């Protein structure tokens, strides 16, 4: 019988964000520099305002930065993970959650997860910042456990059900993504309800253009980042039907479950409606699943962690729905490669012009794998835990201690 | 025509919480000292764990502390408000939300509100911590506007629809509250699902005892603080029916909309089911309202603010439902006194043994009104803004600047 150490210390650092270096990248996908496609007139709930139409950074999509949580066992072995929360995430970990973590067995992952959820229920809002922090802790625990046992997380979960993960790429250049070997390209919408028919025409034209350049079998999708309403989304979906748009994603703010139900009903035959990257907690996904949307897309570092993701996958599978996580690099890879209902995954372009395979969480993760020819072979994930190390060369800040 | 100044500065401070003096009280109702009824074996989602059964403080219900937001106009006049968020709340205000606040007209309240909601949608979780912060800013803006104009908020909203507010008291001594003139007493449950039939018998006996001591017309209610499940809540409701329990409150975690719908359908004839203090954003309340519960109880400082509260009131009124806010002191009084569908209000006992009328937000609010024989006449509220001043004697901390 293998002997397991207890958890000795949990620490939290951050990089980027409003109190550090802007454009740090890492865990915060949107903490980028200038001239980045991810900040290029992307439609949002705020783009209706002239001062916040051109840049999401201008309204503060980058204020949080990256949260880093590292758990150390009594035998000095460490595990860690990253997410979006930054300094505030550090407060929550160092001043609150540490009490449920330290002293526990490295295998007490689900127990710590339940305690974190129960203890923060009064201020977590079931998603966002607080849940992102909880997720980071959950992931750091799985990493530590795997590194202690000496097994990749995907094997602890029950093994891979496919020999490689195939990816679609999210970014402004589906055509370049096809050349790279991805199976599809998801583009962000640039116009919203306030732009009316002109907005619909322009984004639909963008899709038509890529369909011409990419051929019929390369998938094309639209990401709407909570920026629309039911009528606008319905018009855009129908305007893109002639081009076989595979799915239209996150058209509405997360609380609008009733709206999603209606939008799905209004969708063109065969076109899928998806959402979920901003939802958190298993119960929220139960409600989301019942709206009838086709694919739920939780972010492993935002939905509650791997522990929660695995439950969401089961929920989707029980209904014949698919689960395709939002980015998340290795934190998603080790999980989805074991899900029969996750036939493909997402690679969210961090490359400013979507022309190169810059790592998903560059540069906070050392030896972070990237898709090669649009795929990641399971052997690439054959490393303890989530298989990566923390890049301490980055300027990690420790705002709190205990 | 009255001339209005622009907003010049917004600042945030905090007292109590994990990074300050424990038990500071103020905005955080649960940041109390020892031997307080509010921490005496109260049933919670965590009380199933032996180490967290006796005290909520033990799992961290008091880590946030009080957030204080003060907005200063170009003419040097100021407005402020308090809520539960502490240090992290200050980060959000000083490092993100300030951009939408400063430079605006003191009358641009709804505009700033929409911008705060839209800009934080990606990390707010539609409730909890981030929403508490947004709420505090919203209230500070209303306070400032009312003080600049020279009118009480209740008059800006369209005046009182009742000459006085009648209160029920929340605490361990309904019998004493009756002596104080209250119209009813709401008691917290001490046992949960894991305690089974014994737990139900005990809390039911507690109600039975107070019924005998308070008479038939004095209302009695149970607060369950998200600690139960449908079956347990149903058993307790029926076990308390013989004593004419007026309502059973927040039996389930906030995301369990479907559970609330079933519970309301299972409730004894005439007994009401309520919830809402932990919900945030108007859209969440739309979903909550559709479950059919009788009363929605948002906390003005947590639901999104007064701007949101007024919308929730209309939503409930359109359906014939009631809106009875959670505590909130003056932030509720000025709003509810104008709502036809808020026939009574809540006074959450801050007195350790519920023997005195210690102010709702003691001691952060100078000259804070309290019910006089269970009531607060509109004349008490006839002061600019929310009619109170900040207690600068408290050890306010300014963790961030901009
Ligand atoms: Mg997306
Ligand atoms: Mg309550």
């Amino acid at each position: 019988i293998m002997t397991l150490p207890k958890i000795k210390h949990v620490r939290a650092w951050f990089i980027g964000g409003a109190t550090a270096e802007k454009g740090a990248g890492g865990g915060d996908y949107h903490d980028q520099g200038g001239n980045h496609w991810i900040d290029d007139h992307i439609a949002t709930p705020m783009s209706k305002y002239r001062d916040y139409e051109q840049s999401r950074q201008s309204f503060g999509i980058n204020v949080l930065g990256t949260l880093i949580v590292e758990v150390e066992a009594e035998n000095r072995q460490t595990g860690f993970a990253v997410s979006t929360a930054g300094e505030m995430g550090c407060f929550i970990v160092e001043k609150h959650l540490n009490r449920f973590i330290e002293g526990k067995c490295v295998s007490d992952i689900k127990l710590i997860h339940d305690q974190m959820l129960g203890a923060t229920m009064y201020y977590s809002g079931s998603g966002g910042l607080v849940m992102n922090t909880i997720s980071c802790v959950d992931l750091a625990l799985w990493d530590l456990f795997g590194k202690v046992v000496g097994l990749p997380v995907y094997k602890l979960l029950g093994g891979a059900v496919r020999d490689e993960i195939q990816f679609y790429a999210t970014g402004a250049r589906p055509d370049l993504a096809k050349e790279m070997g991805f199976i599809g390209g998801k583009m962000p919408t640039h116009w919203g309800p306030h732009d009316g028919d002109a907005g619909i025409r322009k984004d639909a034209a963008m899709v038509a253009d890529m369909r011409e350049k990419c051929g019929p079998d390369f998938w094309l999708m639209l990401d709407c980042w909570m920026s629309q309403d039911v009528n606008y989304a319905t018009k855009l979906a129908h305007a893109c039907a002639p081009f076989n748009l595979k799915w239209i994603e996150e058209c509405l703010p997360p609380q609008q479950y009733e709206g999603y139900r209606e939008l799905k009903r209004n969708a063109p035959a065969g076109m899928m409606v998806t959402s979920g990257e901003h939802h958190g907690t298993l119960q929220s996904f139960r409600t989301l699943a019942e709206t009838g949307i086709d694919i739920m897309q939780p972010d492993v570092g935002w939905c509650g962690g791997l522990t929660t993701l695995v439950e969401i996958a089961a929920l989707a599978k029980s209904r014949g729905q698919l689960v395709v996580p939002h980015g998340s690099s290795v934190y998603s890879h080790h999980a989805v490669i074991t899900f029969t209902n996750t036939p493909f995954s997402e690679f969210l372009m961090t490359s400013p012009d979507c022309s190169t395979l810059r790592p998903q969480f560059d540069p906070i993760l050392l030896d972070e794998p990237v898709p090669v020819n649009g795929r990641i072979h399971k052997s690439v994930l054959d490393k303890p835990g989530f298989g990566v190390e923390l890049n301490r060369d980055c300027h990690l800040k420790r705002p709190y201690s205990h």
